[PDB]
């Protein structure tokens, strides 16, 4: 709630404080949490607005205006398709160095770049640079499988994400189905890189 | 406490979105009003990728209310460790819901202390206290469990909680221990939650 990885550090704390366990512990545990951290394995898969009537989803939604939302890739979809998904989009900030996601895990989201830039690395080696409009998935999101990942993305300079869980894209989807339809179609278009 | 960390992520929701104080007001309204613990579970796995030296350090400093139940006489190291690391815990208010009626089962709740109506419609069914265990039956099948009754703190709770997510995750590693623990829960099950 503000980035991702200083919200997760203060949980961490918390588990740390609340079991009055010991420092060496409590140093072992923040010193792997910070060379195991990655945005996508830490991602906010809540959902609070779940249990709002409709009226109130509606003025809520209405108030939005999401940035990953005004791709082509979603000029098709319905007013009451996009008030969802526009209702479960989050954000994270990211920090220079800090890793989006690591090759070879599971993709948990699709992430949309605000602002910053962000590299591309298969094991040591840039494959693509992305920034302001880019957007980062695999091309088989429905399947609905597992995705793991074939490269590493960490932020160069701060950078603002927003992004949507798979869990709550695919709830969404099969929602509006003649909708899907266009978004498995005309992903590629928009699809600045795949980590299938 | 899930509802004021909740309630911290809906304020800041307002904040961030700029929404005007109005909408703001019905979005609170509406919080307290259809607010449930079962509904907002912590589900982050904060510890899943540290090593497994790193975890079975943690884990023996951990001693969890919730599995001292019989009910996990049975079960091996490896599994109590897991089963230890994914449990939650949440502190209830007066009248705060635990569970409403007709929703699905997210996780299963011990009660460290403290004492809790189950009202199905507008009837008092039982008062949960110290020691209860509140779940349902085929918590592997597994599909979905609409909830039976609801379930509303009286005094101030203290809840011990894990996932239905989470708890299949384990079983499934721990098989042996699963055929036992599908056997063995009707004796600890206080109140059944199944319709």
């Amino acid at each position: 709630r503000r980035s991702l990885y200083h919200t997760r550090t203060k949980d961490l704390k918390d588990f740390i404080r609340v079991h009055r366990l010991p420092k060496a512990l409590a140093q072992r545990m923040l010193e792997c949490f910070q060379t195991t951290w990655s945005v996508n394995n830490g991602i906010d898969v809540s959902e609070l607005l779940k249990d709002f009537p409709d009226e109130l989803r509606a003025d809520i939604a209405m108030h939005l205006n999401k940035e990953l939302l005004q791709l082509p890739l979603f000029e098709s979809a319905s007013r009451g398709c996009l008030r969802s998904l526009s209702l479960i989009i989050k954000t994270s900030f990211c920090a220079p160095g800090e890793f989006l996601i690591r090759q070879g895990d599971a993709l948990q989201a699709i992430y949309f770049v605000c602002s910053g830039s962000m590299e591309v690395l298969k094991d040591n080696t840039v494959l693509a640079i992305l920034g302001k409009g880019d957007l980062i998935g695999s091309d088989s999101l429905t399947k609905e499988q597992v995705i793991k990942t074939n490269a590493n993305v960490k932020a160069l300079t701060y950078c603002d994400l927003q992004y949507i869980s798979l869990k709550g894209l695919r709830e969404v989807l099969r929602l509006y189905p003649e909708y899907a339809q266009k978004f498995v179609s005309e992903i590629q278009h928009d699809l600045t890189y795949n980590l299938r």
